[PDB]
């Protein structure tokens, strides 16, 4: 009765991809929730594989290079993440989805790198208000969480500056393997690159005009037309409207409703090809206590959908019956 | 110009169906609002018929039986409610809708029981995040507000334990007479029963895929295909998204928008068959002061829609004209 | 690459159209935001033309007349506004949109009056929870922000009382030139007038049944069928749901989502006929600090859409390239 009967859970508390402290508490926000319990109530066996420890260098060891902040912390963390994800995905080779909770979105360079080592023909569905595809000299901020796809996309490599410590970060994605949903705050140079190299993208304007059901269908058709490929689902929590996920660093008004979010994850889950889902940019240090609780529960419902939770209900494993307990029913009594 | 020119209002402050104190203040939350005034501004004559007094036994008088909490308080309250609703509906036999404000949802066993005495061929539209159809041995909580339909549905009576004090609670509904809208947190055994006995149900997944306009149409077609039957509309306020109804005991993210809620009620009202509407699970003791105000106003707009309020406007009874007052208009002056 | 390369910005801090203090701070709420900066980042040259000073008489100078509150302050302010807007629109005669930030909605009588002097064949798109078309003897409140269209519509002039100081407020609109979107709280006499004189109107019920995409299309077809006419877009911030614009004086539940709001403005902008947009009823003195921030940002995104901001992204003016900076790319290095 289950598409996935087992899953792995992994925390990655990245916080050097952007300057607001708190994304390192993202994984704990989910472990504190009722997520594990709810997943078990649906019959799925979920193993907590712990946390990856990011490499966090001090300032002297990691000065700006090409405007990037903490780029050596990033290159070392990226390789450490990729190694771990690769090994998790190879022991898994019904499939066993890996659920990753961040951490700021700079982690995706590592998770996709490692994922692609185990499954080189994968596709990527990127759910985000933002493109996360700035090349370093175009980044207005220097924040690495705004650049993680640019290092992975083969077509962009003539706009990435060479750095020795980045050598092991091999571009493993073709522009044709990525589709965006949720965009509403692209930088001009992101827009240029996306359109030039033909990356499939469905912005909130597309969601408004097409509806989320057509958008999901067209995104899957664009990068996984016959469901042949493993799916890496990279879900930025700020893809969702600030009304349901306020506790995140770069919140943008006019986002996906929670329900639109669930629909993306439900459809992706139902392909049977969900290989990795990562959830980025939870920051429980942002907003009120009630803000944190809203963001937490949105995250939990999103992750549950990813593992196959069905809003139209699940059947019980064992169907209970009164007579087995030696109890007299109303129907039985009315008979006698 | 009005489908219903008169209506009755009844409070039922049930609070022994679930453990959070405060649902007993639900009716007063609405009497304190501008509801009565707004209904009068549309030309509808609304009579406040007061409150039913629930039977609330002490612990010694009402211990657990088959895991149910406060089950004798429930059986006695159910009969008291049914008697009152029956008598209100028979004096009413244009029709006169009865508007009931709860109170936790355990009251529905009584309201439907009494309603069905006056109108035995009725149908039920159940608007809820939850199924409220757990049979007692499957209930994980023992809370009666999670069980009220199970006692009414004929097909379920071989899974209801016999209790003498429940004898007068006669199953008056066929599975074929009920349709759900809004579901998103069914228990596994609810799912089993609903599907086994073919109860029409439209979950939030159906609402996402079909749209609320098709959902309403299909729900009405399923249980009232030619508008021959009286309608009992049982509206749990937690059917609506927590963003618009936060002050309720079992809030579930991803609910109906207020507008989707209004559309259900507008269509149900416009059939001319709305016989009873009850609004359950208001708890003004939950949430901030602003939470309570949001929940209150959502409830008021919902109830107004039920009585035929039209968002596209109403015509005046008397059309006013300047000349009657002996006043010179701009047009008149420009003439002379 | 731009439909409008220049725009003017004008504040009108009206506050005598309604009794809650604070709408006079509306323009400053927007000047304090990042609006100007964001508009510049899209390549649009925006000139701040300052504020109009409303005429605010004391009580003795301005007693009630025909139940209207502050009607002489209104007539004098209306003429002062109209003169200023006219002169701004004539120097502008690619077109140069005028962006007006209120101020309560009583200002529209003046802005449309002056606009129509420069462009007499204009059409009006009125985005509002309310009709703002009460004639003075039908107004239950006496608040002028609830009456501004009634003075402009030729067909209504036999229901406007003559007042000498109103003589210069010439009715410049035909009922056939106006379309509403967003209505959900019409007064009965508004409903009567709208239907009698055939004013196009699309309420939230129409938005629910038709969807905003069809609604926009039909509104534009009704009053600007071949895009021949200049458009006056009069956007009441309370058209939007209180969840995204809480800081306004007459908030009504069940409004446009922010996204629906953006879609209206995006389509209106894209006609190339957007001549004036005014944004009314911001009140930063209402609600919490976070309420004010939500309302502010909703306003900013709305105004940006009006000037042609594209949620699917903009192309850069200058495309940057690594080699120009004498930097070695990853691709280049891999070659050698
Ligand atoms: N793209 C961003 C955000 C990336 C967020 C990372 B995510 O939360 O993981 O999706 C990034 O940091 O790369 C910024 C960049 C700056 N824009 C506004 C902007 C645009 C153009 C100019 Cl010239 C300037 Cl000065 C500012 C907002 C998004
Ligand atoms: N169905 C509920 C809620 C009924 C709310 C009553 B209403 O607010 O009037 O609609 C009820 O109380 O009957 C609960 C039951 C427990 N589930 C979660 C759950 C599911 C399965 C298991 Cl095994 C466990 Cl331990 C927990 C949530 C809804
Ligand atoms: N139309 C209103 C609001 C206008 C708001 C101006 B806006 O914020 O610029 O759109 C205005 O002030 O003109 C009121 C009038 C009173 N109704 C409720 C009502 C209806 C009928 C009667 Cl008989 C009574 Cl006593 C009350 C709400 C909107
Ligand atoms: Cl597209
Ligand atoms: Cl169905
Ligand atoms: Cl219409
Ligand atoms: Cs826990
Ligand atoms: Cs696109
Ligand atoms: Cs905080
Ligand atoms: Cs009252
Ligand atoms: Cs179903
Ligand atoms: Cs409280
Ligand atoms: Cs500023
Ligand atoms: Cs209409
Ligand atoms: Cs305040
Ligand atoms: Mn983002
Ligand atoms: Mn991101
Ligand atoms: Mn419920
Ligand atoms: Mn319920
Ligand atoms: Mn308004
Ligand atoms: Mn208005």
């Amino acid at each position: 009765k289950l598409l996935y009967t087992s899953a792995n859970f992994l925390g990655i508390p990245t916080n050097r991809g952007q300057p607001k402290i708190g994304t390192y508490q993202g994984p704990e926000l989910i472990r504190k929730s009722n997520f594990f319990q709810l997943v078990a109530e649906d019959g799925i066996q979920l193993t907590d594989c712990g946390d990856i420890i990011p490499v966090e260098l001090n300032e002297a060891e990691d000065p700006q290079r090409f405007g990037m902040k903490w780029s050596r912390s990033f290159s070392l963390t990226t390789l450490r993440i990729a190694e771990r994800v690769e090994e998790l995905m190879k022991q898994s080779n019904k499939s066993t989805p890996l659920v990753i909770v961040g951490g700021d979105h700079s982690m995706a360079t590592g998770t996709i790198l490692g994922h692609a080592e185990a499954k080189p023909d994968l596709c990527v569905l990127w759910i985000d208000a933002h493109g996360d595809i700035n090349t370093p000299l175009n980044s207005a901020s220097g924040n690495m969480h705004g650049m993680p796809l640019s290092f992975l996309v083969k077509e962009l490599q003539d706009q990435i500056p060479w750095l020795d410590d980045f050598e092991g970060i091999k571009p493993c994605l073709n522009a044709s393997n990525i589709a965006y949903i949720g965009l509403r705050d692209l930088d001009a140079h992101e827009t240029h690159d996306i359109r030039k190299h033909g990356i499939a993208y469905f912005t909130m304007l597309d969601v408004d005009r097409m509806g989320i059901e057509a958008v999901i269908k067209e995104a899957l058709l664009a990068v996984n037309p016959r469901l042949e490929k493993a799916i890496h689902l990279s879900f930025d929590i700020d893809a969702l409207d600030p009304l349901v996920a306020p506790s995140t660093g770069t919140a943008v008004p006019g986002g996906l409703t929670l329900r639109e979010g669930l629909r993306i994850c439900e459809e992706v889950s139902a392909t049977g090809k969900l290989s990795v889902v990562e959830l980025a940019e939870l920051n429980p240090l942002l907003g009120s206590q009630e803000d944190v609780l809203k963001t937490q529960s949105s995250a939990v419902h999103i992750l549950r959908a990813c593992l196959g939770h069905c809003r139209s209900g699940h059947l019980p494993f064992k169907v209970r019956n009164l007579t087995d307990q030696g109890i007299m029913s109303r129907a039985a009594h009315m008979q006698t």
